[PDB]
């Protein structure tokens, strides 16, 4: 298993503009288009992102290209962030995937806000961190996905996904 397969399981693949769990316009593999309520604003962002008139629909290839960009950008954000980098550097390969997943879902800023959990992960207090991570809006809003990520941090294995 790798970051791509992990995220593909968590986000799914949709080739037509759709609304995410938060009600925002998204396409492909969890590629947020706009927080704006206008489908028109979304279609515009889409065309800007792909470089063609898509009329709200894209191909598999296009979805995969956006996905490669998003994953790369998530990693780069962690490496540039003063709060995130040190944690990332301290983690093993599997756990590194769990942090990248959070950043992809919630943005750098959002993750950097989990101060206490970050400190516990850095200290390698797995059980404590899993308990702290669960006390968040994130966990309450998307519990099945949060549990998968949390189990990943907790165990350092891909068990939560070997099911799926």
């Amino acid at each position: 298993m790798n970051i791509f397969e992990m995220l593909r399981i968590d986000e799914g693949l949709r080739l037509k503009i759709y609304k995410d769990t938060e009600g925002y316009y998204t396409i492909g593999i969890g590629h947020l288009l706009t927080k704006s309520p206008s489908l028109n604003a979304a279609k515009s962002e889409l065309d800007k992102a792909i470089g063609r008139n898509c009329n709200g629909v894209i191909t598999k290839d296009e979805a995969e290209k956006l996905f490669n960009q998003d994953v790369d950008a998530a990693v780069r954000a962690i490496l540039r962030n003063a709060k995130l980098k040190p944690v990332y550097d301290s983690l093993d390969a599997v756990r590194r995937c769990a942090l990248i997943n959070m950043v992809f879902q919630m943005g750098e800023t959002g993750v950097a806000g989990f101060t206490n959990s970050l400190r516990m992960l850095q200290q390698k207090r797995w059980d404590e961190a899993a308990v702290n991570l669960a006390k968040s809006r994130w966990y309450n809003q998307t519990p099945n996905r949060a549990k998968r990520v949390i189990t990943t941090f907790r165990t350092g294995t891909w068990d939560a996904y070997k099911n799926l």
